[PDB]
Protein backbone atom coordinates (compact mmCIF):
# COMPACT_ATOMS: atom_id res chain seq x y z
CA UNK A 1 0.00 0.00 0.00
CA UNK A 2 1.40 3.34 -1.03
CA UNK A 3 1.63 6.66 0.74
CA UNK A 4 3.86 8.57 -1.70
CA UNK A 5 5.35 8.33 -5.22
CA UNK A 6 8.03 10.56 -6.81
CA UNK A 7 9.92 10.52 -10.08
CA UNK A 8 13.65 9.74 -9.79
CA UNK A 9 15.83 12.38 -11.52
CA UNK A 10 19.16 10.48 -11.91
CA UNK A 11 21.01 7.28 -11.31
CA UNK A 12 23.20 9.02 -8.67
CA UNK A 13 20.26 10.05 -6.45
CA UNK A 14 20.29 10.07 -2.64
CA UNK A 15 19.90 6.63 -1.14
CA UNK A 16 16.73 7.72 0.68
CA UNK A 17 16.05 5.74 3.83
CA UNK A 18 12.96 4.28 5.40
CA UNK A 19 10.97 6.66 7.66
CA UNK A 20 12.15 6.68 11.29
CA UNK A 21 9.90 6.53 14.32
CA UNK A 22 10.20 6.66 18.09
CA UNK A 23 9.13 4.11 20.73
CA UNK A 24 6.51 6.49 22.16
CA UNK A 25 5.00 9.76 20.95
CA UNK A 26 5.38 12.85 23.14
CA UNK A 27 1.93 14.29 22.39
CA UNK A 28 0.23 17.09 24.30
CA UNK A 29 -2.65 14.93 25.50
CA UNK A 30 -4.87 18.05 25.90
CA UNK A 31 -4.41 18.94 22.19
CA UNK A 32 -6.75 21.85 21.61
CA UNK A 33 -7.07 21.82 17.80
CA UNK A 34 -9.41 24.84 17.67
CA UNK A 35 -10.55 26.28 14.31
CA UNK A 36 -8.58 29.13 12.78
CA UNK A 37 -9.22 31.80 10.20
CA UNK A 38 -7.10 33.04 7.32
CA UNK A 39 -3.93 35.11 7.86
CA UNK A 40 -3.77 38.56 6.23
CA UNK A 41 -0.09 38.15 5.35
CA UNK A 42 2.67 35.52 5.57
CA UNK A 43 6.35 36.04 4.73
CA UNK A 44 8.05 33.04 3.15
CA UNK A 45 11.81 32.58 3.25
CA UNK A 46 13.72 29.88 1.38
CA UNK A 47 17.00 29.13 -0.47
CA UNK A 48 18.15 27.62 -3.77
CA UNK A 49 21.48 25.86 -4.32
CA UNK A 50 23.36 25.16 -7.52
CA UNK A 51 26.22 22.68 -7.61
CA UNK A 52 28.87 22.96 -10.31
CA UNK A 53 31.92 20.83 -9.80
CA UNK A 54 33.08 18.08 -7.47
CA UNK A 55 36.79 17.74 -6.75
CA UNK A 56 39.04 15.34 -4.88
CA UNK A 57 42.12 16.76 -3.18
CA UNK A 58 45.53 15.12 -2.79
CA UNK A 59 44.55 14.30 0.79
CA UNK A 60 41.45 12.42 -0.48
CA UNK A 61 39.01 15.12 0.65
CA UNK A 62 35.96 15.64 -1.49
CA UNK A 63 34.99 19.28 -2.29
CA UNK A 64 31.97 20.88 -4.04
CA UNK A 65 31.90 24.22 -5.84
CA UNK A 66 28.44 25.63 -5.41
CA UNK A 67 26.43 28.78 -5.15
CA UNK A 68 23.53 29.53 -2.76
CA UNK A 69 20.79 32.08 -3.35
CA UNK A 70 18.49 33.02 -0.46
CA UNK A 71 15.49 35.30 -0.14
CA UNK A 72 11.87 36.00 0.63
CA UNK A 73 8.33 36.67 -0.69
CA UNK A 74 5.31 38.40 0.99
CA UNK A 75 2.02 36.66 0.59
CA UNK A 76 -1.15 38.75 1.05
CA UNK A 77 -4.76 37.55 1.37
CA UNK A 78 -5.38 40.75 -0.62
CA UNK A 79 -2.40 41.46 -2.93
CA UNK A 80 -1.33 37.94 -3.98
CA UNK A 81 2.37 37.16 -3.55
CA UNK A 82 5.51 39.31 -4.32
CA UNK A 83 9.34 39.11 -4.17
CA UNK A 84 11.33 41.05 -1.51
CA UNK A 85 14.09 41.57 -4.04
CA UNK A 86 14.33 42.60 -7.67
CA UNK A 87 16.85 42.77 -10.45
CA UNK A 88 17.99 46.16 -9.05
CA UNK A 89 18.21 44.74 -5.49
CA UNK A 90 19.11 41.10 -6.02
CA UNK A 91 18.86 38.51 -3.30
CA UNK A 92 22.02 37.37 -1.54
CA UNK A 93 24.12 34.99 -3.63
CA UNK A 94 27.24 33.35 -2.26
CA UNK A 95 29.78 31.14 -3.90
CA UNK A 96 31.00 28.36 -1.65
CA UNK A 97 33.40 25.44 -1.71
CA UNK A 98 32.10 22.69 0.59
CA UNK A 99 34.35 20.14 2.35
CA UNK A 100 33.87 17.83 5.30
CA UNK A 101 35.40 19.11 8.54
CA UNK A 102 38.40 16.89 7.73
CA UNK A 103 39.62 19.70 5.48
CA UNK A 104 42.34 21.37 7.52
CA UNK A 105 42.24 24.90 6.10
CA UNK A 106 39.89 27.89 6.17
CA UNK A 107 39.04 31.04 4.15
CA UNK A 108 38.57 31.48 0.39
CA UNK A 109 39.52 29.60 -2.78
CA UNK A 110 40.19 31.71 -5.88
CA UNK A 111 39.40 29.73 -8.99
CA UNK A 112 39.40 31.50 -12.31
CA UNK A 113 39.04 34.93 -10.74
CA UNK A 114 36.07 33.86 -8.59
CA UNK A 115 36.34 33.58 -4.77
CA UNK A 116 34.55 30.59 -3.16
CA UNK A 117 34.07 30.64 0.63
CA UNK A 118 35.27 27.45 2.24
CA UNK A 119 32.45 25.99 4.23
CA UNK A 120 33.29 22.83 6.28
CA UNK A 121 31.05 22.30 9.34
CA UNK A 122 29.53 19.08 8.07
CA UNK A 123 30.55 15.45 7.92
CA UNK A 124 30.77 15.64 4.15
CA UNK A 125 30.99 18.33 1.45
CA UNK A 126 27.32 18.62 0.62
CA UNK A 127 26.20 18.59 4.21
CA UNK A 128 28.63 21.41 4.90
CA UNK A 129 26.92 23.36 2.07
CA UNK A 130 23.44 22.60 3.40
CA UNK A 131 24.48 23.71 6.86
CA UNK A 132 25.71 26.98 5.43
CA UNK A 133 22.57 27.78 3.39
CA UNK A 134 20.58 27.20 6.55
CA UNK A 135 22.59 29.94 8.26
CA UNK A 136 21.99 32.34 5.33
CA UNK A 137 18.29 31.46 5.57
CA UNK A 138 18.29 32.26 9.32
CA UNK A 139 20.02 35.55 8.44
CA UNK A 140 17.17 36.33 5.93
CA UNK A 141 14.49 35.57 8.56
CA UNK A 142 16.37 38.02 10.81
CA UNK A 143 15.99 40.74 8.13
CA UNK A 144 12.19 40.86 8.68
CA UNK A 145 11.76 39.96 12.38
CA UNK A 146 10.43 43.42 13.28
CA UNK A 147 7.93 43.56 10.42
CA UNK A 148 5.27 42.19 12.84
CA UNK A 149 4.29 39.63 10.14
CA UNK A 150 4.27 35.83 10.43
CA UNK A 151 7.40 34.38 8.83
CA UNK A 152 7.33 30.85 7.44
CA UNK A 153 10.77 29.43 6.70
CA UNK A 154 11.21 26.39 4.50
CA UNK A 155 12.87 23.47 6.28
CA UNK A 156 13.47 22.61 9.95
CA UNK A 157 12.86 25.13 12.76
CA UNK A 158 15.87 27.33 13.64
CA UNK A 159 17.12 26.61 17.19
CA UNK A 160 18.97 29.97 16.89
CA UNK A 161 15.64 31.80 16.56
CA UNK A 162 12.92 31.00 19.16
CA UNK A 163 9.22 31.79 18.69
CA UNK A 164 7.99 35.40 18.97
CA UNK A 165 4.43 36.79 19.18
CA UNK A 166 3.14 37.77 15.73
CA UNK A 167 6.18 36.67 13.67
CA UNK A 168 7.60 33.26 14.60
CA UNK A 169 9.53 32.09 12.67
CA UNK A 170 7.87 28.78 11.81
CA UNK A 171 9.59 25.94 10.02
CA UNK A 172 7.70 24.17 7.28
CA UNK A 173 8.81 20.59 6.62
CA UNK A 174 7.89 18.72 3.46
CA UNK A 175 10.27 15.76 3.76
CA UNK A 176 9.14 13.91 6.84
CA UNK A 177 11.53 10.95 7.00
CA UNK A 178 12.28 11.44 10.70
CA UNK A 179 8.72 11.48 11.95
CA UNK A 180 9.29 12.19 15.66
CA UNK A 181 6.03 10.36 16.28
CA UNK A 182 5.73 6.57 16.65
CA UNK A 183 4.42 4.26 13.93
CA UNK A 184 0.90 3.64 15.29
CA UNK A 185 0.29 7.42 15.43
CA UNK A 186 2.03 8.30 12.17
CA UNK A 187 0.07 5.55 10.39
CA UNK A 188 -3.02 7.26 11.80
CA UNK A 189 -2.10 10.61 10.18
CA UNK A 190 -2.81 9.29 6.64
CA UNK A 191 -6.56 9.56 7.38
CA UNK A 192 -6.34 13.36 7.96
CA UNK A 193 -8.81 15.41 5.89
CA UNK A 194 -7.45 18.35 3.84
CA UNK A 195 -6.93 21.04 6.48
CA UNK A 196 -6.81 18.96 9.69
CA UNK A 197 -3.86 18.78 12.08
CA UNK A 198 -2.48 16.26 14.56
CA UNK A 199 -2.11 16.86 18.29
CA UNK A 200 1.03 18.94 18.87
CA UNK A 201 4.05 17.01 20.13
CA UNK A 202 7.38 18.20 21.53
CA UNK A 203 11.01 17.04 21.64
CA UNK A 204 10.98 22.55 20.34
CA UNK A 205 7.39 21.64 19.36
CA UNK A 206 5.70 20.33 16.18
CA UNK A 207 2.45 19.45 14.39
CA UNK A 208 1.67 17.76 11.10
CA UNK A 209 -0.75 19.62 8.80
CA UNK A 210 -2.63 18.18 5.75
CA UNK A 211 -2.93 20.51 2.71
CA UNK A 212 -4.89 18.49 0.07
CA UNK A 213 -7.28 15.50 -0.14
CA UNK A 214 -6.90 11.75 -0.67
CA UNK A 215 -4.99 9.72 1.96
CA UNK A 216 -1.21 9.21 2.08
CA UNK A 217 1.55 11.57 3.16
CA UNK A 218 1.55 13.73 -0.01
CA UNK A 219 0.01 16.99 1.20
CA UNK A 220 1.23 16.03 4.70
CA UNK A 221 3.55 18.63 6.07
CA UNK A 222 5.01 19.28 9.55
CA UNK A 223 5.05 22.65 11.30
CA UNK A 224 7.53 23.15 14.07
CA UNK A 225 9.32 25.83 16.08
CA UNK A 226 11.24 26.36 19.30
CA UNK A 227 8.86 29.02 27.74
CA UNK A 228 5.57 27.13 28.01
CA UNK A 229 3.59 30.36 28.32
CA UNK A 230 4.22 30.73 24.57
CA UNK A 231 2.21 27.59 23.71
CA UNK A 232 -1.18 29.30 23.55
CA UNK A 233 0.35 31.98 21.30
CA UNK A 234 1.79 29.58 18.76
CA UNK A 235 -0.98 27.02 19.13
CA UNK A 236 -3.17 29.69 17.47
CA UNK A 237 -0.53 30.08 14.71
CA UNK A 238 -0.74 26.32 14.00
CA UNK A 239 -4.64 26.68 14.10
CA UNK A 240 -4.41 29.61 11.68
CA UNK A 241 -1.87 27.89 9.25
CA UNK A 242 -3.77 24.59 9.04
CA UNK A 243 -6.71 26.81 7.97
CA UNK A 244 -4.70 29.06 5.65
CA UNK A 245 -2.16 26.86 3.86
CA UNK A 246 -4.56 24.53 2.00
CA UNK A 247 -6.01 27.54 0.16
CA UNK A 248 -2.52 28.48 -1.05
CA UNK A 249 -2.14 25.19 -2.89
CA UNK A 250 -3.82 22.80 -5.32
CA UNK A 251 -2.94 19.59 -7.20
CA UNK A 252 -2.05 18.98 -10.81
CA UNK A 253 0.25 16.23 -12.06
CA UNK A 254 3.53 18.78 -6.83
CA UNK A 255 1.27 19.47 -3.70
CA UNK A 256 3.37 20.09 -0.43
CA UNK A 257 5.45 22.63 -2.40
CA UNK A 258 2.94 25.47 -1.81
CA UNK A 259 2.30 28.21 -4.38
CA UNK A 260 4.09 31.27 -2.92
CA UNK A 261 7.06 29.04 -2.19
CA UNK A 262 7.26 27.77 -5.80
CA UNK A 263 6.99 31.39 -6.97
CA UNK A 264 9.86 32.26 -4.60
CA UNK A 265 12.02 29.36 -5.75
CA UNK A 266 11.44 30.16 -9.44
CA UNK A 267 12.53 33.69 -8.65
CA UNK A 268 15.76 32.82 -6.83
CA UNK A 269 16.77 30.49 -9.65
CA UNK A 270 16.71 33.42 -12.03
CA UNK A 271 19.72 34.80 -10.15
CA UNK A 272 21.89 31.70 -10.21
CA UNK A 273 24.87 31.39 -12.52
CA UNK A 274 24.50 29.39 -15.70
CA UNK A 275 25.90 25.94 -15.07
CA UNK A 276 27.73 25.43 -18.34
CA UNK A 277 29.23 28.88 -18.26
CA UNK A 278 30.46 28.43 -14.69
CA UNK A 279 31.79 24.91 -15.27
CA UNK A 280 33.70 26.00 -18.37
CA UNK A 281 35.27 28.82 -16.43
CA UNK A 282 36.19 26.58 -13.53
CA UNK A 283 37.60 23.83 -15.77
CA UNK A 284 39.95 26.24 -17.46
CA UNK A 285 41.79 26.25 -14.09
CA UNK A 286 41.16 22.66 -12.95
CA UNK A 287 40.51 19.82 -15.47
CA UNK B 1 49.34 33.03 3.13
CA UNK B 2 47.32 32.04 0.03
CA UNK B 3 45.29 28.85 0.38
CA UNK B 4 46.87 25.78 -1.24
CA UNK B 5 44.25 23.31 -2.57
CA UNK B 6 45.83 20.47 -4.56
CA UNK B 7 43.19 18.92 -6.85
CA UNK B 8 43.65 15.37 -8.10
CA UNK B 9 40.33 15.07 -9.82
CA UNK B 10 37.42 17.27 -10.89
CA UNK B 11 33.99 16.35 -12.29
CA UNK B 12 30.86 18.17 -13.39
CA UNK B 13 27.88 17.72 -11.06
CA UNK B 14 24.72 16.64 -12.82
CA UNK B 15 21.97 17.23 -10.27
CA UNK B 16 21.23 18.51 -6.82
CA UNK B 17 19.70 15.29 -5.46
CA UNK B 18 22.78 13.15 -5.48
CA UNK B 19 24.11 10.74 -2.85
CA UNK B 20 26.76 12.62 -0.81
CA UNK B 21 30.30 11.64 -1.84
CA UNK B 22 32.64 11.23 1.09
CA UNK B 23 36.34 11.56 1.49
CA UNK B 24 38.64 8.79 0.36
CA UNK B 25 39.38 6.17 2.98
CA UNK B 26 42.74 4.73 3.99
CA UNK B 27 44.00 1.88 6.25
CA UNK B 28 46.70 2.06 8.80
CA UNK B 29 49.22 -0.09 6.88
CA UNK B 30 49.38 -1.36 3.31
CA UNK B 31 49.70 -5.13 2.99
CA UNK B 32 51.77 -5.13 -0.19
CA UNK B 33 53.29 -8.38 -1.46
CA UNK B 34 56.72 -6.79 -1.33
CA UNK B 35 58.22 -9.60 -3.37
CA UNK B 36 56.03 -8.57 -6.33
CA UNK B 37 57.47 -6.51 -9.22
CA UNK B 38 55.80 -5.38 -12.43
CA UNK B 39 57.37 -7.21 -15.34
CA UNK B 40 56.80 -6.59 -19.02
CA UNK B 41 53.56 -8.16 -20.12
CA UNK B 42 51.99 -9.23 -23.37
CA UNK B 43 49.06 -7.70 -25.10
CA UNK B 44 46.09 -9.97 -24.60
CA UNK B 45 44.58 -11.47 -27.71
CA UNK B 46 41.07 -11.46 -26.27
CA UNK B 47 39.13 -10.10 -23.29
CA UNK B 48 35.48 -10.45 -22.33
CA UNK B 49 34.08 -7.48 -20.44
CA UNK B 50 30.94 -7.82 -18.32
CA UNK B 51 28.88 -4.86 -17.08
CA UNK B 52 25.38 -3.70 -16.14
CA UNK B 53 23.28 -0.58 -16.60
CA UNK B 54 20.37 0.56 -14.52
CA UNK B 55 17.51 2.91 -14.99
CA UNK B 56 15.53 4.10 -12.01
CA UNK B 57 11.91 5.26 -12.46
CA UNK B 58 9.76 6.00 -9.44
CA UNK B 59 10.45 6.07 -5.69
CA UNK B 60 7.66 5.17 -3.30
CA UNK B 61 6.94 5.15 0.42
CA UNK B 62 4.66 2.46 1.81
CA UNK B 63 2.25 2.90 4.74
CA UNK B 64 4.87 1.21 6.98
CA UNK B 65 7.38 3.83 5.84
CA UNK B 66 9.62 1.66 3.70
CA UNK B 67 11.11 3.58 0.77
CA UNK B 68 10.95 1.63 -2.45
CA UNK B 69 12.42 2.07 -5.92
CA UNK B 70 11.13 0.80 -9.23
CA UNK B 71 13.96 0.15 -11.60
CA UNK B 72 15.23 -1.92 -14.47
CA UNK B 73 18.66 -3.57 -14.80
CA UNK B 74 20.26 -4.75 -18.03
CA UNK B 75 23.38 -6.90 -18.04
CA UNK B 76 25.66 -8.23 -20.70
CA UNK B 77 29.05 -8.63 -22.21
CA UNK B 78 31.30 -7.64 -25.08
CA UNK B 79 34.26 -9.50 -26.42
CA UNK B 80 37.24 -7.47 -27.41
CA UNK B 81 39.56 -9.21 -29.82
CA UNK B 82 43.00 -7.76 -30.57
CA UNK B 83 42.12 -8.53 -34.21
CA UNK B 84 38.54 -7.33 -34.79
CA UNK B 85 38.18 -5.10 -31.71
CA UNK B 86 34.85 -5.07 -29.95
CA UNK B 87 31.54 -6.94 -30.40
CA UNK B 88 28.45 -7.39 -28.25
CA UNK B 89 27.81 -10.98 -27.10
CA UNK B 90 24.15 -10.19 -27.56
CA UNK B 91 22.05 -8.63 -30.31
CA UNK B 92 18.51 -7.33 -30.96
CA UNK B 93 17.46 -10.89 -31.85
CA UNK B 94 19.15 -12.28 -28.70
CA UNK B 95 18.80 -9.44 -26.26
CA UNK B 96 20.75 -9.08 -23.07
CA UNK B 97 19.29 -9.96 -19.71
CA UNK B 98 16.79 -7.33 -18.62
CA UNK B 99 15.03 -7.49 -15.28
CA UNK B 100 12.54 -5.14 -13.63
CA UNK B 101 12.97 -4.86 -9.91
CA UNK B 102 11.33 -3.27 -6.95
CA UNK B 103 14.03 -2.45 -4.42
CA UNK B 104 13.44 -2.20 -0.67
CA UNK B 105 15.44 -2.36 2.58
CA UNK B 106 15.68 -5.55 4.68
CA UNK B 107 12.77 -4.01 6.69
CA UNK B 108 10.45 -5.01 3.86
CA UNK B 109 8.78 -8.17 5.02
CA UNK B 110 7.03 -9.41 1.86
CA UNK B 111 8.82 -11.06 -1.14
CA UNK B 112 8.31 -12.49 -4.66
CA UNK B 113 7.01 -10.06 -7.33
CA UNK B 114 4.76 -6.97 -7.45
CA UNK B 115 2.50 -6.26 -10.44
CA UNK B 116 1.79 -2.65 -11.29
CA UNK B 117 -0.07 -1.81 -14.49
CA UNK B 118 0.38 -5.36 -15.69
CA UNK B 119 4.18 -5.13 -15.29
CA UNK B 120 6.03 -7.56 -13.00
CA UNK B 121 8.79 -6.19 -10.73
CA UNK B 122 10.93 -8.57 -8.74
CA UNK B 123 11.16 -7.67 -5.13
CA UNK B 124 14.77 -7.24 -4.28
CA UNK B 125 15.61 -6.50 -0.64
CA UNK B 126 18.96 -7.76 0.64
CA UNK B 127 20.29 -4.28 1.46
CA UNK B 128 20.02 -1.51 4.10
CA UNK B 129 18.25 0.82 1.68
CA UNK B 130 16.29 0.31 -1.56
CA UNK B 131 19.15 1.38 -3.87
CA UNK B 132 21.58 -0.85 -2.06
CA UNK B 133 19.22 -3.74 -2.59
CA UNK B 134 19.16 -2.91 -6.33
CA UNK B 135 22.98 -2.76 -6.59
CA UNK B 136 23.36 -6.13 -4.84
CA UNK B 137 20.89 -7.64 -7.23
CA UNK B 138 22.69 -6.37 -10.38
CA UNK B 139 25.93 -7.60 -8.91
CA UNK B 140 24.29 -11.03 -8.72
CA UNK B 141 23.17 -10.60 -12.38
CA UNK B 142 26.67 -9.67 -13.35
CA UNK B 143 28.03 -12.74 -11.53
CA UNK B 144 25.58 -14.95 -13.56
CA UNK B 145 26.78 -13.29 -16.80
CA UNK B 146 30.38 -14.09 -15.81
CA UNK B 147 29.56 -17.79 -15.16
CA UNK B 148 28.27 -17.95 -18.77
CA UNK B 149 31.70 -17.27 -20.19
CA UNK B 150 33.94 -19.21 -17.79
CA UNK B 151 34.13 -22.18 -20.18
CA UNK B 152 35.74 -20.23 -22.99
CA UNK B 153 39.27 -20.06 -21.64
CA UNK B 154 39.29 -16.28 -22.20
CA UNK B 155 40.14 -13.66 -19.62
CA UNK B 156 37.04 -12.06 -18.13
CA UNK B 157 37.02 -8.56 -16.71
CA UNK B 158 33.95 -7.57 -14.67
CA UNK B 159 33.23 -3.90 -14.17
CA UNK B 160 33.18 -3.14 -10.41
CA UNK B 161 34.44 -5.03 -7.32
CA UNK B 162 35.82 -8.53 -7.37
CA UNK B 163 33.20 -11.19 -6.65
CA UNK B 164 34.04 -13.55 -3.81
CA UNK B 165 31.44 -15.91 -5.32
CA UNK B 166 34.00 -16.39 -8.16
CA UNK B 167 37.59 -17.02 -7.00
CA UNK B 168 40.37 -16.60 -9.56
CA UNK B 169 40.63 -19.36 -12.14
CA UNK B 170 43.82 -19.60 -14.09
CA UNK B 171 43.01 -18.37 -17.61
CA UNK B 172 39.59 -16.81 -16.95
CA UNK B 173 39.82 -14.87 -13.69
CA UNK B 174 37.42 -13.10 -13.40
CA UNK B 175 39.10 -9.79 -12.68
CA UNK B 176 37.18 -6.91 -11.11
CA UNK B 177 38.01 -3.51 -12.51
CA UNK B 178 37.27 -0.69 -10.07
CA UNK B 179 37.16 2.82 -11.37
CA UNK B 180 35.59 4.43 -8.32
CA UNK B 181 38.47 4.17 -5.93
CA UNK B 182 37.16 5.89 -2.84
CA UNK B 183 37.90 3.12 -0.36
CA UNK B 184 41.51 2.81 -1.37
CA UNK B 185 42.67 -0.12 0.74
CA UNK B 186 46.08 1.48 1.19
CA UNK B 187 47.70 3.86 3.60
CA UNK B 188 47.55 7.55 2.69
CA UNK B 189 51.25 7.88 2.01
CA UNK B 190 51.19 4.83 -0.24
CA UNK B 191 48.04 5.94 -1.98
CA UNK B 192 49.64 9.34 -2.67
CA UNK B 193 52.54 7.65 -4.50
CA UNK B 194 50.13 6.31 -7.14
CA UNK B 195 49.48 9.65 -8.88
CA UNK B 196 53.01 9.35 -10.12
CA UNK B 197 52.58 5.91 -11.78
CA UNK B 198 53.00 6.37 -15.50
CA UNK B 199 50.79 4.99 -18.21
CA UNK B 200 50.76 1.20 -18.26
CA UNK B 201 52.40 0.96 -14.83
CA UNK B 202 50.95 -0.90 -11.82
CA UNK B 203 51.53 -0.81 -8.10
CA UNK B 204 52.66 -3.90 -6.29
CA UNK B 205 49.96 -6.36 -5.46
CA UNK B 206 48.41 -6.02 -2.05
CA UNK B 207 46.11 -8.33 -0.06
CA UNK B 208 42.97 -7.91 2.03
CA UNK B 209 44.55 -10.00 4.83
CA UNK B 210 39.78 -16.56 1.39
CA UNK B 211 41.71 -13.47 0.31
CA UNK B 212 41.38 -10.52 -2.12
CA UNK B 213 44.46 -9.50 -4.20
CA UNK B 214 44.64 -6.18 -5.91
CA UNK B 215 46.89 -3.76 -7.78
CA UNK B 216 46.41 -0.17 -9.03
CA UNK B 217 47.07 0.56 -12.68
CA UNK B 218 47.43 3.88 -14.51
CA UNK B 219 45.64 3.94 -17.85
CA UNK B 220 46.52 7.41 -19.17
CA UNK B 221 49.31 9.96 -19.13
CA UNK B 222 49.52 12.77 -16.54
CA UNK B 223 49.83 12.90 -12.78
CA UNK B 224 46.41 13.02 -11.04
CA UNK B 225 44.15 10.05 -10.25
CA UNK B 226 42.08 10.09 -13.41
CA UNK B 227 43.01 6.93 -15.26
CA UNK B 228 43.88 5.12 -12.00
CA UNK B 229 41.88 1.88 -11.66
CA UNK B 230 42.14 -1.04 -9.25
CA UNK B 231 42.27 -4.55 -10.58
CA UNK B 232 41.31 -7.23 -8.11
CA UNK B 233 40.36 -10.83 -7.60
CA UNK B 234 39.63 -13.38 -4.92
CA UNK B 235 42.13 -16.12 -4.66
CA UNK B 236 41.70 -19.62 -3.12
CA UNK B 237 45.24 -21.20 -3.23
CA UNK B 238 48.27 -18.87 -2.64
CA UNK B 239 49.93 -20.88 -5.43
CA UNK B 240 47.61 -19.10 -7.81
CA UNK B 241 49.44 -15.80 -7.11
CA UNK B 242 51.93 -16.27 -9.98
CA UNK B 243 49.03 -16.65 -12.44
CA UNK B 244 47.33 -13.50 -11.12
CA UNK B 245 50.63 -11.62 -11.29
CA UNK B 246 50.86 -12.43 -14.98
CA UNK B 247 47.30 -11.30 -15.68
CA UNK B 248 47.96 -8.06 -13.88
CA UNK B 249 51.11 -7.52 -15.90
CA UNK B 250 49.17 -8.27 -19.13
CA UNK B 251 46.18 -6.03 -18.28
CA UNK B 252 48.51 -3.22 -17.22
CA UNK B 253 50.08 -3.54 -20.69
CA UNK B 254 46.92 -3.99 -22.66
CA UNK B 255 44.23 -1.75 -21.08
CA UNK B 256 45.87 1.59 -21.84
CA UNK B 257 45.59 0.70 -25.52
CA UNK B 258 41.81 0.46 -25.07
CA UNK B 259 41.33 3.91 -23.61
CA UNK B 260 41.21 7.43 -24.96
CA UNK B 261 42.56 10.52 -23.09
CA UNK B 262 40.39 13.31 -24.61
CA UNK B 263 37.49 15.39 -23.14
CA UNK B 264 35.24 4.64 -19.08
CA UNK B 265 37.63 2.48 -21.29
CA UNK B 266 36.33 2.02 -24.85
CA UNK B 267 35.03 -1.55 -24.89
CA UNK B 268 33.06 -0.85 -21.67
CA UNK B 269 31.75 2.38 -23.05
CA UNK B 270 30.47 0.48 -26.09
CA UNK B 271 28.99 -2.16 -23.82
CA UNK B 272 27.11 0.40 -21.66
CA UNK B 273 25.85 2.33 -24.64
CA UNK B 274 24.50 -0.93 -26.13
CA UNK B 275 22.98 -2.04 -22.86
CA UNK B 276 21.23 1.31 -22.74
CA UNK B 277 19.40 0.62 -26.02
CA UNK B 278 17.37 -2.12 -24.33
CA UNK B 279 16.08 -0.04 -21.39
CA UNK B 280 12.44 1.06 -21.22
CA UNK B 281 11.57 4.64 -22.03
CA UNK B 282 11.32 6.65 -18.89
CA UNK B 283 8.29 8.83 -19.77
CA UNK B 284 6.31 5.75 -20.76
CA UNK B 285 7.26 3.83 -17.61
CA UNK B 286 6.84 6.63 -15.14
CA UNK B 287 3.41 7.69 -16.47
CA UNK B 288 2.17 4.13 -16.33
CA UNK B 289 3.62 3.67 -12.86
CA UNK B 290 2.13 6.92 -11.45
CA UNK B 291 -1.25 6.03 -12.98
CA UNK B 292 -1.47 2.58 -11.45
CA UNK B 293 0.08 3.45 -8.04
Amino acid sequence: RIERAERIESELEEHVGDQTFVEESRFLEEDEQREGEILDQIIFVDGKRRSFVRITTDEGITGIFAELCVGAVIWDREGGTKTLFSPDKPPVKERVLGFSQSFQEEGYEEVGGILFKVVKEGKDAMQSIDLYMRSLEIEEVRKHMDKNILIVKDGPAARELPFEENVGPIGLVKNIGVTELSKEDFKKLRFLKKGKRSKMFVSKVGAYVKLIDGEGIRGLVRLETYDDNQIPYIRKVFDDLAKTLPHLTADLPLPENILPIQFLEENLSYYLTDKNYMNTRLFAYIG
